[PDB]
């Protein structure tokens, strides 16, 4: 059987416009040149995210009427550029006519004819305005870029937008409002619109009130125009319009397009406009949201409970003994990202798995979106999850249920239970509760759905599954064929020409397309596939995924529990059993700790394996810097040191011929696809991950590897392998060769760490130079000369030179009055200047978080230069939500960029551009760890750990307390304000909120900090090294690892009053070893393998005793 392709059936075409919609007259895509307006494609179930609400106001009611799209009940004409939507709301006869004029401008023209006291139009348009590329690939981001100017036009507020990220080439332009009536109010984020509420409510909260008339830039970027309120008795006439102009070079400074617009507002088609069918749902009701648990419903169905959050003694979340996290309904209705999960299957954990299979949930009803066998991207069954707030809820795994006479959509649950292996809702219906899990197999890769009735009272469903089949909906043809109740999928493919997927379904389940929706059974979706399952108390779907068609057949029995425990030891082993423990009460930062640690396990784990997160669902490839990083740091500090050493090789394979640097990121499946542009810190990772795995591991072997390196331009194998040495060699060249003249200062060349630095212009590409990069240059090449030392004697000695010359540049050039810059500009030796020190007064930017912390990190820094670090650090950066990147904000003037790129561009107020960018302060607290500053570095990880964070940093808003967040960001509307008041941010005087979630290398590097840096457990050449940096508070805790395969129990001491600074027992014998080296403090103590382990078999309770 072949599923053909939806395309939209109504198709209004003019000059250099083609504006497409549903059969409804919702929005599908309306491009305008090769720009896409509107944000989301409207679905054949939930219509458009776009509206026009009439608003009938009476002295006990206000009501409010959409008046286009499929949920209006509009009929509609359509013409060659026109629509004309017809219909009535209470005594108010309407038409809503749409215009596709030849200027890139549209017209939504509304009749009223009618009697009433007080009337009311609201203007509803979610806006992307990019290429169909870039909304598609990251609605959210799109909008972060997206900057709103606000004026008043003749008719009140006008709204005009600029996207300030480049797209091919060009900055578009948006302009928006009205004609004939005033807009009195506006708003321009869909959470503005919508609100938090809609995600139980199901309705636009500004509908019930006035809009704010603020600018808000996040990541909904959604236009919103209240009218005037009127009197109706006779006709009244007013319009709607929209300007798109694909090149605006400059800022907005006023209203444009005057004369256009009065010319576009005169035209009209030629051609007749005529009747077209409208189809009806039959039977659909609104969507069902759970009814909330009160405290004994929560208390009866979980008894156990720990890390309780509450806000006004309401829970609010909280985790269980079995190390699941439950989120009430409440607390979803408070966050302004919705609470979500991610499932993976295990894999060997000694290889780079292929073929992982994942899916991706939430907890308002998207139960399986983004099934994906191997590559997240192309290997896909299900659709994505978009958006921020379930307008659109037609993606992925879906389920009806039936209540009264009509199916009825769940979204929001009374409860959200995650585990590792699992997701289950809880839905409070009439005497019932319906339990729903989308889950993990163990060595399978399957995800399972099971719907189970608490009470076994049947219902009626229909199970929606959005298709891809490849990695877009509405993209390809998908042949389906069925043997009883097995459906195989798969595409009507170069790569993976044997992809495909399998579903088990209920045994006299019916199928079909989106057609039952419909009161004429009319086809509009094809790739719909809907299960309507009659009668039944429960029921399960499994969904299977086959990348190279290794088809195998199903289980009979699909058992939540057993995968949940099979799950739970590999994430043990995964931690090397990681728990901490105490006779007394533990601390609370322990118990924060043991409840996160298997949750950033699992995010590092997805990271590594199935690169993809919540919020950025577009990954699949390997980032070479965050390969490096999160996987890698996270490896090593488990011992997982065969899967680092293949890892590496894999890493070194993707080097690009000729240039012999690294693309930025690469698939490392069979999709040759890379970014073979790079930023120029990118080089230095692969270099500095070889050889921290050498030091680690004494595997000197891995450099004797022959090795491929990938073309340029197509990412192809070159067949001309060399020596990971040599490849090592060639990198390096690179790096001599970006020596800035009579210096070893490295040029930043395309960036640092920081991807919204990029150079703005080709000057300062090549004559900047970036104090992380350089520290980071030096600390590579040491590392480097270390680990190569006893292989290539004379190339570990220009390494050291290397290393030494970059040292001494580093001195001699990027520090001035003790204070690191955190950039040299350097044309020649006649002209040179600091920027982000207290010397650029021109600036407003002073400081720069990364150098410090890489220089301590590196030993770079001598002690009076770290303590001064720490100082500024203390006085400049230093926010109760963590330590800043900067002491002020990147300049914001409109959108265009004179020094930094995107951090220039940036409309809204996240991501990098908060200055508190998670990864950045977990590398503050290594540099804690290497300075011993126990305090600031236990205080420093409780300000990033999401479990009560709003307990321990008062002014932070809540956020989902059981994965990682990767920025924290001031409630500041724009850039402006930011920038004004960015001092709040240091005094804790106005909220933060989390960023983006789960994907991120920072999960894997704060689980080194925790384990290797504080803990102070680090693997080396058969040696173990001990050097813990813990407070007074983590004495006579124990902390249970396995090492070299033996499972010990460290229990610390903290005693100020020793001779010496370290000292380690086992049945009171001291371990013999030796002083690690240290120059701000005094080192922990290397022991050799044998010795700790023979002492291990007579007793495993090692006593550490250090002092402070
Ligand atoms: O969001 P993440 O993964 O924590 O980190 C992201 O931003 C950082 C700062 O621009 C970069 O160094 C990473 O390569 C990128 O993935």
């Amino acid at each position: 059987g072949i599923l053909k392709t939806l395309s939209a059936p109504i198709i209004l075409e003019n000059s250099n416009s083609t504006f497409t919609f549903l059969p409804g007259g919702d929005n599908f895509e309306w491009i305008h040149e090769s720009i896409m307006i509107n944000a989301f494609q409207g679905n054949t179930l939930d219509g458009s995210t776009n509206n026009l609400y009439l608003r009938i106001y009476k002295d006990n009611s206000l009501a409010f009427y959409p008046l286009i799209g499929m949920n209006s009940k509009s009929t509609i004409k359509s013409g060659t550029s026109t629509l004309i939507f017809e219909g009535t709301a209470e005594d108010i006869s309407y038409t809503v006519t749409f215009r596709l004029t030849p200027y890139g401008i549209w017209f939504w023209d509304i009749s009223l004819s009618g009697n009433c006291n007080k009337a009311d139009i609201i203007y509803s348009q979610d806006i992307g305005v990019g290429t169909k590329g870039s909304v598609n690939s990251n609605e959210l981001y799109l909008a972060q870029y997206l900057g709103h100017s606000i004026f008043q036009g003749d008719y009140g507020y006008v709204i005009c937008s600029r996207q300030n990220m480049a797209q091919g080439d060009l900055f578009p332009y948006l302009q928006q409002g009205s004609l004939g009536i005033r807009s009195i109010a506006y708003s321009t984020d869909g959470t503005q619109f919508f609100g938090l509420s809609y995600k139980k409510t199901n309705i636009p909260e500004a509908l019930y009130g006035d809009l704010p008339s603020k600018n808000k830039q996040y990541e909904l970027a959604h236009t919103a125009l209240q009218t005037e309120a009127f009197s109706l008795s006779g006709t009244k006439q007013f319009s709607f319009y929209g300007i798109c102009k694909t090149n605006h070079p400059e800022v907005i400074r006023e209203i444009e397009y005057i004369q256009e617009l009065e010319k576009a507002y005169a035209y009209h088609e030629s051609g007749e406009i005529l009747p077209v069918n409208v189809p009806t749902l039959q039977n659909i009701g609104a969507p069902y949201a759970s009814s909330r648990w009160d405290a004994k419903q929560v208390e009866h169905y979980f008894p156990k409970r720990l890390l309780e959050e509450k806000e006004e003694e309401a829970l609010l979340s909280f985790f269980t003994p079995e190390k699941s996290h439950v989120v009430l309904q409440d607390k979803e209705l408070t966050t302004e990202r919705p609470h979500g999960h991610i499932l993976m299957t295990n894999f060997d954990v000694t290889k780079v798995p292929q073929g992982v299979v994942s899916s991706t949930n939430y907890m308002y009803g998207a139960f399986n979106c983004q099934f994906v066998v191997g590559n997240t991207t192309y290997n896909k069954l299900l659709s994505n999850h978009r958006g921020l707030l379930n307008i659109q809820k037609d993606s992925g795994q879906r389920i009806f249920i039936k209540i009264g006479d009509c199916y009825r959509q769940l979204t929001l649950p009374a409860a959200y239970e995650m585990n590792v292996a699992g997701s289950t809702w809880y839905y409070q219906l009439d005497e019932d509760v319906l339990i729903i899990t989308s889950f993990a197999m163990y060595n399978r890769p399957e995800i399972v759905l099971k719907v189970q009735s608490l009470g076994h009272k049947k219902y009626d469903f229909i199970v929606t599954h959005q298709l891809t089949v490849g990695p877009n909906e509405y993209e390809n043809e998908i042949k389906l064929t069925r043997e009883g109740n097995i459906l195989q999928l798969s595409p009507t493919n170069h790569f993976y020409p044997e992809l495909s997927f399998r579903m088990r379904i209920p045994e006299d389940c019916t199928l079909s397309d989106d057609s039952i929706f419909f009161h004429n059974n009319t086809t509009i979706n094809p790739s719909l596939l809907s299960i309507e399952i009659l009668q039944k108390s429960s029921f399960d779907i499994v969904m299977q995924g086959f990348d190279t068609g290794n088809v195998i057949p199903f289980l009979d029995q699909y058992d939540y529990k057993e995968q949940l425990e099979a799950y739970r030891i590999y994430y043990d082993q995964l931690v090397c059993n990681f728990k901490l423990s105490a006779p007394d009460k533990i601390p609370l930062s322990a118990e924060k700790l043991n409840a996160i640690i298997h949750w950033y396990a699992h995010d590092a784990l997805i990271h590594f394996a199935s690169p993809h997160g919540l919020e950025q669902s577009g990954g699949a490839a390997w980032g070479t810097r965050d390969v490096c990083q999160g996987p890698i740091e996270f490896f090593l500090t488990t011992g997982h040191f065969d899967l680092v050493r293949h890892i590496l090789i894999t890493l070194y394979s993707h080097q690009i011929e000729g240039g012999f640097e690294w693309p930025q990121w690469f698939m490392f499946d069979h999709y040759p696809i890379h970014q073979e542009d790079c930023h120029g810190d990118v080089v230095f990772w692969p270099l500095k991950a070889i050889s921290d795995y050498i030091q680690a591991t004494g595997d000197t072997s891995i450099l004797n590897e022959l090795v491929d390196y990938r073309t340029a331009k197509d990412a192809l194998p070159t067949n001309q392998p060399e020596t990971i040495l040599i490849h090592i060699k060639r990198a390096v060249t690179t790096i001599k060769n970006r020596y800035l003249s009579g210096t070893a200062l490295i040029s930043y060349a395309g960036g640092d760490w920081d991807d919204t630095l990029q150079p703005a212009n080709s000057e300062l590409k090549e004559n900047l130079v970036s104090a992380w990069t350089q520290a980071l240059a030096e600390q590579t090449l040491e590392l480097l000369c270390s680990a190569i030392k006893g292989i290539d004697h004379d190339f570990s000695k220009e390494l050291s030179h290397m290393a030494n010359d970059i040292r001494t540049s580093f001195y001699q050039y990027l520090i001035k009055d003790g204070v690191i810059a955190g950039f040299l500009y350097r044309e020649s030796e006649e002209h040179m200047k600091y920027m982000l020190h207290p010397d650029d007064t021109e600036s407003s930017i002073h400081y720069r978080l990364l150098p410090l912390t890489r220089s301590i990190i590196a030993q770079l820094a001598d002690f009076k230069l770290a303590t001064r670090n720490l100082e500024i650090i203390d006085e400049h950066l230093a926010c109760p939500d963590g330590v800043r990147l900067m002491d002020h904000p990147a300049s914001y003037s409109g959108g265009i960029s004179k020094i930094f790129l995107r951090a220039e561009q940036a409309a809204n107020v996240g991501r990098e551009i908060s200055l508190q960018y998670v990864h950045a302060h977990i590398r503050y607290i290594e540099a804690l760890a290497t300075m011993g500053l126990s305090k600031k570095a236990w205080d420093a990880l409780m300000r990033i750990n999401p479990i009560l964070l709003t307990d321990y940093v008062p002014n932070a808003l809540t956020r989902q307390s059981n994965v990682y967040f990767s920025s924290s960001e001031g409630c500041f509307d724009d850039r402006y304000e930011y920038a004004k008041n960015f001092d709040k941010l240091r005094t804790g005087d106005i909220n933060v909120k989390g960023g983006w979630r789960l994907y991120s290398s920072g999960p894997g590097i704060y689980i080194r900090r925790i384990i290797a840096d504080l803990l102070g457990i680090r693997f080396g050449h058969n040696v173990i090294h001990i050097d813990p940096v813990v407070t007074k508070e983590l004495d006579g805790v124990t902390l249970q690892f396995t090492c070299f395969g033996k499972t010990v129990f460290f229990t610390y001491h903290v005693d100020d009053t020793m001779d010496k600074h370290i000292c380690v027992k086992s049945n009171n014998n001291i371990l013999p070893g030796d002083n690690l080296n240290n120059i701000y403090r005094d080192g922990g103590i290397q022991i050799a393998k044998d010795v700790f382990l023979s002492a291990a078999m007579s007793d495993n309770n090692f006593h550490i005793y250090v002092k402070n």
